[PDB]
C-alpha cells in the first residue's frame, strides 16, 4: 500500500556505490531503527555553486561525535563525493545534499549505540514569497534533557508538532521559545528581526542550532556596515519589529510578512541580506 | 566493515511475510531515517507465557497516534502475530517481542510525517543479580519540549547519555530527575522504594512513561495488602530508603543493591514483588 520510492530524482552514495531511488539500508535489528541513533546535515547546489558546503560537511561530523557515533568520512571526502554525485543530474534543478550517519548496534547496554557500528550515506535529491508566523505553545528542549548539540533526527518530532499546530491555526510556521521564555528560533530555521536599522537575532544558548546560514548572513551584514546584535528577544520585541526574516532551509533568507494578525512589508534590510548572500555565494 | 546481522536468532513480520536476520526496510529517502518518525514497544515471552502482551500491543498503537503516525494493525492482530512468530523458535530461550511503526514520507512540510505513509513490523528475537545506581546530571524532558507521550526512539539518545555517564563513574544505571528536581525514573526503567514497610514510586507527570510492569506491580502489591504511594520523591528520600527496586526491562522486577556509596541488601518487599509477579503471570 505505501509507495516508498522518492518524490524526486535521487542518488545516494553508500558502501562504495551510487544508488538510485530509495534503497533500503536499515533493518529491524539496526539500532538506528528503534533507538534514535541518526544524524544528518543539509546543503544546496544550484547553478554550479554550493554555498558553505564545506561547513555543512564538518558539521555532520561534529553532530556524529555529539550523538556518540564515530564519523567515518573526513569532511573533504564528503565534499568530494558531493561534487561527483552532482554530475549524475542534468543540472536544471537545485540539488539538496544530505549526508547521514547512523548506528547499527548497541553496546554494553542496547540503548547506547556502539560507535564502531557507525555507517555513512550521502543522499542527493532534486528540490520539490513571504510567510506567516505565530507563537508556538511548544518549547525548545535544553542541553540537559536532549542532545541539542547534534543536528539529529531525534529532535525533529518536536518541530513536527510545532509546524502542525501552527498550520492548524492558519500559519506557515511559528516562533519557538526556550524554557526561559525567550524566542529561540522558528519550527524550521533561525530568526532575525530589524528595528530602527539595527539587526537582532537570538543569542546562541545550546537550545537550538546556531546555523551556518545564520552565521554567514550575520558576517555579511556586519561587513556591509550594519549593526548586528545577538541578544535575548521576547515576543514583545517581535511584535514591535520593522522587518522579520529567516535563515536556513537549505541556505535561504526569506521574508516574514505576517506575525499573528499584523501584516508587514518584506523589507529593505531583508532584500539587502538576500543580495549580499547571493553576491558572496557567486564570488 | 560493519556487520549488520543480528546478535541472536531473529524473525520479523513485515509486508505479509516472516523474515530471518536483519532485512533492510528503511532507506535514505524514508522519513524515519533522518527525521525521527519511529515508535516501538517491548514484551517478553518465556516458558509459554507473555505477561501483559495485550497491553504492550495497545500501547504501541497509542504511541503511534501520539507521534503523528496512523496505526495500521489492531492490537489483537499484533498479539496474534506474536503467538504465531514465537513458534518459529525452539523455545529454550526467552523471546523479546518488539512491534514497530514508522513513517516513510513527510507532508505539506517534510518535517511533519504523513500519517498515511506509516508502515509496521513485528520483530521477535532471542534474549542475550543486584545493580548500582547514581544520580544523573541529565534530566527528563517535558511534554512541552518533546513528545514524552510516545515510546519513541527519539527519546532514547538522552537515555544513552545517562547510562554512559553513569558507567563512566562505575555504576550500572542512574536516577533521573525531571525539570522540577524530583526523581522520575532511571535511565532504563521505573523506580520504586520502600521505607518502613510502605512502597513509594514517583507520580506519573508526563515526563516519563508510567510503565505497564509498574502498573501491574503496584496493583499486585496493593492486592497483597501493601500501602503503595505515588508521590514526589527526591534524592534525599532515596538516600534514606530501606529497599530500592526497578520495574521494566521487558517485564522484570530487579533489586538495587548500591545507591552512590551506600550498600543495601536486596530486600523482602522486593522479593515479594517478584513472587507476586511470577504467580500472577503463571496463573
Amino acid at each position: 500500500a505505501v509507495d516508498t520510492s522518492p518524490r524526486s530524482t535521487t542518488w545516494t552514495f553508500v558502501d562504495g556505490e551510487w544508488l538510485a531511488g530509495n534503497p533500503p539500508l536499515i533493518g529491524p535489528t539496526s539500532h538506528a531503527m528503534w533507538l534514535g541513533s541518526t544524524v544528518f546535515d543539509g546543503a544546496r547546489w544550484f547553478d554550479g555553486i554550493a554555498p558553505d558546503l564545506d561547513l555543512h560537511c564538518q558539521r555532520v561530523n561534529r553532530s556524529a561525535e555529539a550523538l556518540g557515533l564515530k564519523p567515518t568520512m573526513s569532511a573533504e571526502e564528503i565534499e568530494g563525493l558531493a561534487w561527483e554525485g552532482v554530475k549524475k543530474f542534468d543540472g536544471k534543478t537545485a540539488i539538496y545534499v544530505k549526508p547521514m550517519y547512523w548506528g547499527e548496534h548497541g553496546s554494553w547496554s542496547v540503548v547506547a549505540v556502539d560507535p564502531e557500528s557507525t555507517r555513512f550515506a550521502l543522499c542527493l535529491f532534486e528540490a520539490p514569497a513571504g510567510s506567516s508566523l505565530t507563537l508556538s505553545p511548544f518549547r525548545r528542549p535544553t542541553l540537559e534533557c536532549m542532545p541539542t548539540d547534534a543536528k539529529a533526527g531525534c529532535l525533529y518530532p518536536n518541530n513536527a508538532r510545532i509546524l502542525n499546530e501552527a498550520r492548524s491555526r492558519g500559519f506557515d510556521n511559528a516562533l519557538v521559545r526556550d524554557m526561559l521564555g525567550n524566542i529561540a528560533e522558528t519550527g524550521s530555521s533561525n530568526i532575525f528581526m530589524v528595528k530602527d536599522g539595527v539587526v537582532f537575532t537570538p543569542a546562541a544558548n545550546r537550545t537550538f542550532l546556531a546555523g551556518i546560514t545564520r552565521s554567514r548572513v550575520m558576517g555579511l551584514l556586519s561587513e556591509a556596515g550594519f549593526e548586528v546584535i545577538e541578544t535575548s528577544l521576547t515576543m514583545a520585541d517581535f511584535e514591535g519589529a520593522d522587518e522579520i526574516f529567516t535563515s536556513g532551509n537549505y541556505s535561504k533568507v526569506l521574508p516574514v510578512t505576517r506575525l499573528e494578525q499584523r501584516e508587514l512589508q518584506a523589507g529593505p534590510v531583508t532584500a539587502k541580506a538576500r543580495d549580499l548572500y547571493m553576491d558572496w555565494a557567486h564570488a
